[PDB]
């Protein structure tokens, strides 16, 4: 049960489930959308776009009635997030998933939209994808909105024969600036995945954002996670401390058990707080020696640029050799 | 019937004091100084644990260090009470690690807050005995004069001082949770006149489960969670978040199931908390994640990061009358 692939002529419609950055950040929002126009694809503005309720787009309800819309619109092909945030997880009672699984499209976004891929993957089986939501990922500026676009393109549109092999940007960045307007340019940082334990896992994959993870654990909205799966997730913008309590929030959980291996993206502004250690370290702390696959540093995370990964598919992963491939076919 | 307790607290008992988390004994050394001597001076005797005055930024030691520690405390006879320091992010590192079996075979008054809901919820859910949701030695004993006084009445009452059953937990007269008077202090704290609010109106009586919800984020669905059941009250508290964290947190209870189990919630005030500019009360958050289902509610509950703090045991029986502010605690916490 699949998503058809995203076609030149299509329409994205956008939706607000958390912060209002339509409102709060108008420009890269209009350049975001001027560049998804410009490549051919059209974009229609969820009920919430331009609106403002403080830290939220609006309330629970009408949250839900802006994806739903979209949902239930057999003209959107392709179904994204204006941004991230805090809430997108109040929206999961409400959403019509029957309508998604009666004609699948593609649920592309990241960060606080967690809640709603996975929520959606364990409701209907469908694979979702963790990519780009529209204002950070396509209102970045060039050169790297130009590459993470590629990758967009590269999951959603072309014809890619089984396995399909996702490779490494030759840069990125987290720097933090650029929002609104351009003023210096962003610092290329040479690129590399990190082998921190080797090996190889094939498996369904699942994760996507950790702390966001947490506000849907045990829910009917978190798919199961079993024996033999891939874990990816990542985190942006925390310090130590929190990602501590989330990776063992993981161990306790009994996640280290059954995941084959783990893919950890990279940390964008990860605070430290004094301790010159990388998350993957803290990471292996609380793995206490436990032998996982582990390549840290994936660019599928609040990093430029961004690759889309579909999500609920088998994926084979060698730390290693650090290689991603998806096995199974995730669209039509 | 009848289930394990720990023993009341006596005048003269060893306290042993340990940091699952923050290196408060390291950062904040005359507020830490100043809690001991609280103590010291009421009668208890302090048994530092082998990370006092140890320093690891965020932390006070490695997940093994901070397990050693507790575990110290936990095999330690002659301990009646184990208080973490202060709170933090990591106290859930600590889990599979603690010596639950011999906490079992000589229970103790295990007490603290924020962070350290992991363990009292934790350590509960692996042994069957109550902990209590209640002063941290830092914040809580370190505070200056009148507040802790306050606290300390409520520590002492619960714990040391023989209770006739239903326990009336009496509403403080007074509250704060400004930032000053930390290390030292610069002026008195306003007295502000203090009320619960009766959001929902009704009575619950059940099993009283809950703590620091954002730190109960951190250990769900594991072995260490008590799994929530039909008729429990949650009692719950937040403290310097803001709207968007806390309708996360409400939300992540809501698609959980938990409101459909309880038969009504208990949320404490909430230390500074930023309303993004909503001007919204977090119970009002709350209620919108409620939507249309009733549950009786009893909010700004002193038993959180506020001055001054309740104890208040968890696993035991309470009625919460949300309509007339009550809170009765219906069975025995301690023997
Ligand atoms: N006001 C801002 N200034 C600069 N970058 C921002 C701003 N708001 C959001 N971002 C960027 O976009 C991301 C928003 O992602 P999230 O809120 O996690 O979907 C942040 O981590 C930043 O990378
Ligand atoms: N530097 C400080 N200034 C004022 N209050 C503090 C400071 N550090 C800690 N606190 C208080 O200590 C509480 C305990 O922290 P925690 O147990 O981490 O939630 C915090 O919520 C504050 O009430």
């Amino acid at each position: 049960p699949l998503p058809k692939s995203l076609k030149y002529g299509d329409t994205i419609g956008i939706y607000s489930p958390s912060s209002p950055v339509t409102y709060t950040s108008p420009k890269r929002f209009e350049r975001a959308k001027s560049y998804l126009l410009q490549k051919g694809f059209h974009i229609l503005e969820g009920s919430l776009t331009g609106r403002y309720d403080y830290y939220r787009s609006g309330s629970i309800q009408e949250r839900a009635k802006e994806l739903n819309a979209l949902i239930r619109n057999p003209n959107v092909s392709c179904i994204m997030s204006t941004i991230g945030g805090m809430n997108s997880n109040s929206l999961l009672p409400y959403i019509d998933y029957d309508a998604f699984q009666n004609n699948p499209k593609i649920m592309i976004g990241y960060s606080d939209a967690t809640a709603l891929l996975l929520g959606i993957y364990a409701k209907t089986g469908i694979p979702t994808f963790y990519g780009p939501a529209l204002v950070p990922s396509f209102g970045e500026f060039e050169p790297f909105v130009d590459d993470t676009y590629k990758y967009f393109l590269e999951t959603l549109l072309h014809d890619q024969a089984l396995p399909y092999n996702i490779k490494q940007p030759l840069f990125w960045s987290d720097e933090s600036i650029n929002w609104e307007e351009k003023t210096k340019e962003k610092e290329l940082r040479p690129n590399n995945w990190i082998s921190v334990t080797n090996g190889q896992a094939t498996g369904r994959v699942i994760g996507g954002n950790l702390n966001t993870i947490q506000g849907i654990w045990g829910s009917p909205y978190m798919p199961c996670i079993q024996e033999g799966d891939i874990l990816f997730i990542e985190d942006s913008s925390k310090d130590a401390a929190t990602i501590e309590r989330s990776f063992s929030f993981l161990k306790i959980n009994g996640v280290f058990d059954k995941v084959s291996g783990i893919i950890l993206g990279k940390h964008e502004q990860f605070d430290d707080c004094g301790t010159n250690r990388k998350p993957y370290e803290i990471l292996l702390e609380v793995l206490q020696n436990q032998r996982i696959p582990l390549l840290a540093d994936f660019d599928c995370c609040h990093t430029h640029p961004m690759i889309t990964m579909p999500i609920g598919v088998q994926v084979k992963m060698d730390a290693t050799n650090k290689t991603i491939h998806i096995l199974e076919k995730w669209k039509i």
